[PDB]
């Protein structure tokens, strides 16, 4: 039959209001405030956490403040292991109320909520990002959110910790928690190596031209939303590649200029004409390596025929010392993919190369280069096949 | 007086929680999951639909699953007609509860909800996209959402169906259901016809240069959000024009290059200088034709003085084989408008044209062209006059 | 302990549903409909307001309609003063219910809600944009939203009014009330003054080239979201500067062309080659002047090392009559900042200037220039330091 959920004779249930809050959270779960580690109240037998609020698939969870320690987690038996401190909902448990409304003594022991230590494969099997209490095909009764990596030493020591920032709704994304900016940087300058194809380092270190003869590795301001992307965990790829943590349609914006651009000088032989040199800036995706996503999670397989390379800028050098460019594209990206930018040109500097024979500021380089990567759409349902291939 | 809705002594009503959910849905109504046609359980007297959830102006509607058929709709009397299968709320009806809380027998016969067949003019008069149960000036008591076009044959046959995808919140837009991408495509190449003004085909078929002498009509990947736009229903305009289904401020992004660009060769007569050729890429809107929107709905009239053409790129060819361009603009668009892109230049190839005398890859063409159209703002209230003219 | 808010044994309180609605409003408060001044029912002792709905930090407030006047505010004693008509929540007050559910006589006198006149410093101390009933560190019990500037004359006169549009959720932003477009304009043409550095007038008046000898100040279509930005209140800066009203990560899009661009003519002395002229378009922020934000509110101090200038386009003129450009960047902006765009070039027209010696249409000018400024992210929590410096 046709059932009303919100109608005059309907009864609004806990699962109902949780389904509503989850919708209002854009289906993202996470710590809204607090719930950070309290090292002052942390011993070799207990782990303390500060007061706070979290939402786990529409269910509101609170750690209350009193007198500190706001909450204590038992670490007895945990030793020489790296574990995940998790906030878990278990709907098989029974919440035990006591006292009464009428007296001011109503209280509930929420057995459906626990703070616990899980190993990575156990967390992954019940991770909110992959499984749901509200799921249509495989509904679950137990779901978890990892808060910290906890590394226990020898019996008698206090553990080392690392916050799982993807599960904290800190700042930057509050009104649009599942979307917004994935990555952005300030303008930077980067020397173009004398090769046909090279990646542009987008993760905060550029090879900056500093003199007429030299360039040097220099930091530039960069920011990443840990819920959406991360710097590649492999050192070979760490300067250049992002790992996508969330499927979606993303928008890539790039701008900058090619400085000391090469071209064939107008001479009597070529009828006093500039001989332009072709170059292209491409964005790229690659999913050959599995388990690059956070916790080594299984990558999300893309639809058959998915793009791998997309031309953002494709033209010739125009005979000027410096030539600006800009491009904006929407692209599909999947959890586990590598995403990167490449500069392409010919390798013969006297015929087809956009780069010259100089080094440092005398050599061809990218100047005032910057980008923004932003999540703008999801790939759920039919969009996976209709929108996911490009 | 000043009335609190959500305060300590307030009573939260069904209309209240529905007004809240509608706000959380960005005022969009639609099927959240399921509610697709079940052809196995569909006969010549009954039409079956699968279990699912929908939200209609903040009211949650559910089709429950048991044992299939999840729901049955009576088709007796319906013959040789094209009808709309609609999900309707009728607040003049009375929901009849039975049983009691205390026993586990409470149940409601939701007479305020029906699955019914309506003709197009009846649906349009009570369509959620134009009328509201919550409306300030003209509040309604009956509102509908069309799910399928149902074409009934002769008495004794099973009907033909077509899903109304604009009313299904499938994928791509989940956390931002009333906004997000309207249209996007992969990079494509398109031959420039030897004319002053031409539309750029944005609906998935381009005239691709394939040899030094020929171009051929070739499909490219394109995606449209049916809630926001559709391919023009008239075959004359179908390769080039979108029909806007929803008023708003939209963002248009374009990028690509002009390949084999024409220019006046540097000769002794012009003092060995490149003679550039002017061209422009414009976006355009046109509302002269009424009833282009879904169901032949009345177009939304724009404010007096509304724009019709906007220059996105305006410059000269620079004497290079290929020259890149990019542009981003925000524009107002109205339900029923045609939206399209045009390429403009002179027609004298020896004096003012950006195009040459070649064909296929030897002729001037757009290369690596792509666009994104996205809804970024609404045109309700004062924004209609202040923001709606440009 | 671990407390559930939305669980099976939980009791959902008024503060709970208000916290949920505030989340659904992206933490923005404001009038959703109506609540505009009713001058027909306004006298020298009373001020009338029309029926409407507002949300103040998740609490729903309603002015009910009956028979007009929908509500009356006492103005006795108010004279020769500029005051703020405010909608205030005071949780120290007690809402007084009367009658009963069972009879159809339940009614509440909402003493926790008032319409009142406050001076600017009192409003600022309890302004919802700076303080919260839900605040973690400094929770408040009294919070206000200003609706109108009310200027009272001599005893016996009806007052003058000015709507505070930043506190009315009118149109343009309904589904994304705290984000969306801040400012946008139609294409305009602007003469480039013969100077090294100049601001580009973004607030609706451009110096339009109209003849081969003259340019004239001409209006162009522009729109600003008053919640996000305003035209500079100082006449010296009013044509060029925006005042940012809300912290965040913003996206700036620019496009246009440089028409009648200057360059060194190819002559025998320079080996028949175009001598390009460097120019750059920069966006800029400046927070030296405090109290530029609405009501003269204290500016939000940026993190140490914050950017002030960012190159959007940096290149040489290419020897063409007209050269197009486009750029998209994300930038941090703070409440109280000035935001503006600048055009930069050399001042020697025979050696390094992108501008020539002409005036009007014969002189170098920006053609088809337009921009969009949009709020795309917040700067709360850790994002303030990690994302706020660029
Ligand atoms: C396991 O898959 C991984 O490898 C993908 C491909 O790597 C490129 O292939 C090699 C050689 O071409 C042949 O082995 C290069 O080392 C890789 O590309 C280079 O990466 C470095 C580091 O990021 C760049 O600085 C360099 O510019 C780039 N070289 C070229 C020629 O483009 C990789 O793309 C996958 O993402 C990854 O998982
Ligand atoms: C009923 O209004 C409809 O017509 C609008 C105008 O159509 C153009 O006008 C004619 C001729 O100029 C004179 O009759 C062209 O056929 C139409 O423009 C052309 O459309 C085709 C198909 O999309 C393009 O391939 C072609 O490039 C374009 N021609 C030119 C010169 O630009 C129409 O714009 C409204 O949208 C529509 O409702
Ligand atoms: C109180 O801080 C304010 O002033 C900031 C700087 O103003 C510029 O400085 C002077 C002179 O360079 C030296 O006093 C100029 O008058 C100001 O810049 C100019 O502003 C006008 C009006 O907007 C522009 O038309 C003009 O192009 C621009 N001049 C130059 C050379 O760029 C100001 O930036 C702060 O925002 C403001 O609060």
């Amino acid at each position: 039959v046709l059932k009303g959920i919100n109608f005059d004779r309907s009864i609004v249930t806990p699962e109902n209001e949780a389904s509503i809050l989850d919708l209002a959270m854009q289906n993202r779960s996470g710590v809204l405030d607090g719930m950070t580690i309290d090292i002052l109240n942390t011993t070799s037998n207990q782990l303390a956490l500060f007061h706070g609020t979290a939402v786990l698939q529409g269910y509101g969870i609170e750690i209350t403040r009193a007198a500190a320690p706001d909450v204590l987690v038992d670490t007895t038996g945990q030793s020489n292991e790296t574990m995940l401190l998790c906030l878990t909902i278990d709907l098989n448990q029974v919440n035990v109320p006591s006292g009464t409304v009428g007296t001011n003594t109503y209280a509930v022991d929420y057995k459906q909520i626990r703070l616990e230590f899980l190993d990575v494969p156990t967390l992954l099997k019940q991770y909110w990002r992959d499984h749901s209490l509200h799921d249509l095909i495989d509904p679950r009764r137990v779901i978890s959110m990892p808060l910290y990596w906890i590394t226990f030493g020898q019996t008698g020591t206090t553990p080392k910790y690392e916050q799982i920032k993807s599960n904290y709704i800190d700042g930057g994304n509050s009104g649009n928690p599942a979307y917004g900016i994935a990555a952005r940087c300030e303008n930077f300058n980067h020397f173009i190596n004398k090769v046909a194809v090279q990646s542009i380092p987008i993760n905060g270190v550029a090879n900056r031209p500093v003199s007429s003869t030299a360039s040097q590795l220099t930091n530039y301001k960069v920011w990443r939303n840990p819920y959406l992307c991360s710097q590649d965990p492999r050192d070979k790829f760490a300067p250049d590649n992002l790992v996508i943590e969330e499927d979606g349609i993303y928008r890539i914006d790039i701008s900058g200029s090619i400085n000391i651009a090469n071209y064939t000088f107008p001479a009597s032989g070529n009828s006093w004409r500039v001989g332009g040199r072709y170059f292209q800036i491409v964005c790229a995706r690659n999913s050959s390596a599995n388990n690059l996503a956070e916790f080594g999670a299984e990558q999300h397989l893309p639809p058959s025929g998915v793009w791998t390379r997309r031309v953002l800028v494709g033209e010739y050098t125009a005979g000027m010392t410096e030539q600006a460019f800009s491009s904006v594209a929407t692209i599909s990206l999947f959890k586990g993919d590598n995403f990167f930018l490449q500069f392409e040109t010919g390798t013969n500097t006297s015929r087809d190369s956009a780069y010259n024979n100089g080094y440092g500021t005398s050599g061809t380089h990218l100047r005032n280069f910057s980008y923004t990567l932003e999540r703008v759409g999801d790939l759920n349902g039919t969009a996976y096949y209709d929108n996911g291939t490009f």
